[PDB]
């Protein structure tokens, strides 16, 4: 079947580049049944701090590369190189909060210090899956260490998500420490919606403060975690806390031979306990 | 013969769509820094402006937003976008409605000019009278949008107590209780503008990713052709000025001055036939 393109951005022009539509494996359509926002919303108000005087920032005269930056010490160092791409020795099991500069950082917008800030650069599709419904795929080599997009949806909080019926889109924040907060991409959300899991993951989730410093609500970031060819899918991993309640239902599909979730896995992690 | 400098190649240290540049030909003051340069209004006490996305009036517009039944344009008070983006009046204050992040349109669509930004070349430059000022760069047609003026959002009650209100502007809500932008410590360009009584822009008010009455944003448009060299000005109001001119009058040299020292001897003298 022809690959047809059925939307040329999905984003409808609020990205910096377009992410279009393409189908080649069945009849569905470019999905409607969502709202596409590029950041994120509220329904009912999550009462965000946004008081200027609350934020850390820095006071750098220079381009924030220097171990002097206030806001790269928030985060031990800045974790971002030159080009704006995470570090190697980045930890990519553990990732730690990063501290972008901001409106209170006496340094220039553009810094060294303001990736996730500046939106999507690499070019995205939307496509049709063989088995895991629409997916997301890169359309140009993407460097280990560069940013993909953000999880970006409907702020709400746990009592919420707990009422919520679909839960295929929500992300939580893994508020340790108080109040806990989700992102549900569920009724509003943006590319990274369709982003499914993979075994053998490409992309990881970083947390990440941009122009407010309110802990409850981190921003999710993208990030490539080797380098990704041109047409791969794009997949994190959803986590153990996902697959030990939805393996119930359906199994991965992901494919890979590291793949943890797939009926094969299941059938031997429970065939060694008995 | 005094040289002009050019003093800071940004004041808004790349936070605009373009560079504004600071130059001084008329005498020795260095770039002010007294204040913090902000691109979007900040709050220093809880705001919390009510963003619920379901709440928006929106449109669903499958065209660029150029027809009559874009329900934004509907909402849109006493005031509409020509095809190239300027604005056209009736001439009640107007009240602009842009489209948002509800809307079914596209963010090219074309009722999207304040929240696109800077697209005029300013440049903030030293008067011979009056302090720093703000010209143009550059043609800017009758219409054309310029800038917003941007600073900390406060309540009136705080206005009333603000030691220096040389940069605060009153949003005069109708309905509810009223509110203010404060440039004095946190500010854009906006801030750097002057009273003119042959003004060249006016100040409008307009919603865009929000329609939380209580703080429309202020845009500044031009009301008529601006040549390059013009300085940029607005009228502050007979409010400003029934209070200011017991401490200094206007200087802006026009011969439609309304308010220096012949001006107010004038009014008086009317006043009292
Ligand atoms: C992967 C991840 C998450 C996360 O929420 N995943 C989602 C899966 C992906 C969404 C796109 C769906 C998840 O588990 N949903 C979920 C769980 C249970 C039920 C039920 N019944 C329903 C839905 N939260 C963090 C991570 C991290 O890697 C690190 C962190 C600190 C950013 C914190
Ligand atoms: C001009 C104007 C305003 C406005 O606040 N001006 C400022 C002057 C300019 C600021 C840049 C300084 C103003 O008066 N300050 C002020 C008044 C009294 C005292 C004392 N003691 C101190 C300071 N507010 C609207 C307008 C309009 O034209 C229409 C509107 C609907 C947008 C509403
Ligand atoms: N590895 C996977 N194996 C099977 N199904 C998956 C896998 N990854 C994602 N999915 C499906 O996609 C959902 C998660 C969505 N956030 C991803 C986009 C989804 N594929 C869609 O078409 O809307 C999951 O709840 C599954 O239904
Ligand atoms: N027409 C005017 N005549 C005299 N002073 C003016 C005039 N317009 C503005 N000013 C001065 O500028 C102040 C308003 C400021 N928002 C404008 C920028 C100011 N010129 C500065 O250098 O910071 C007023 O309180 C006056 O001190
Ligand atoms: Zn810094
Ligand atoms: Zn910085
Ligand atoms: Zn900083
Ligand atoms: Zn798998
Ligand atoms: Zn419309
Ligand atoms: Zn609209
Ligand atoms: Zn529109
Ligand atoms: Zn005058």
């Amino acid at each position: 079947r022809t690959e047809k393109i059925i939307c040329r951005d999905v984003a409808r022009g609020y990205e910096n580049v377009p992410i279009p539509c393409v189908n080649g494996v069945d009849g569905e359509p470019c999905p409607e049944d969502y709202k596409y926002i590029s950041e994120n919303c509220e329904t009912s108000t999550m009462n965000i701090d946004r008081n200027i005087t609350h934020l850390q920032h820095c006071t750098c005269v220079d381009d924030c590369s220097s171990s002097n930056c206030l806001c790269g010490q928030l985060s031990i160092r800045c974790w971002y190189d030159k080009d704006g791409r995470l570090l190697q020795e980045f930890n990519k099991i553990e990732p730690p909060l990063i501290f972008e500069c901001n409106q209170a950082c006496s340094c220039w917008r553009n810094c060294k210090n303001r990736v996730v800030q500046s939106g999507i650069k690499v070019r995205l599709q939307l496509y049709r899956t063989a088995k895991m419904g629409w997916g997301v795929r890169a359309l140009q080599t993407i460097p280990q260490g560069t940013f993909i997009c953000e999880y970006v949806g409907e702020l709400i909080s746990d009592a919420e998500a707990d009422v919520r019926e679909d839960d295929s889109y929500l992300f939580d924040l893994d508020n340790k420490d108080g109040e806990v907060y989700c992102i549900d991409a569920r009724y509003y959300g943006n590319i990274s919606r369709f982003i499914n899991h993979l075994c053998d993951p490409n992309i990881i989730p970083v947390r990440v403060f941009m122009l407010h410093q309110d802990l409850r609500f981190p921003r999710i970031a993208f990030f490539s975690s080797r380098d990704i060819r041109t047409g791969e899918e794009l997949g994190f991993d959803y986590g153990d806390r996902f697959w030990d309640i939805k393996s119930k239902y359906f199994t991965c599909q992901c494919g890979s031979e590291k793949c943890k979730h797939s009926a094969e896995a299941i059938a031997l992690e429970q065939s060694r306990l008995a």
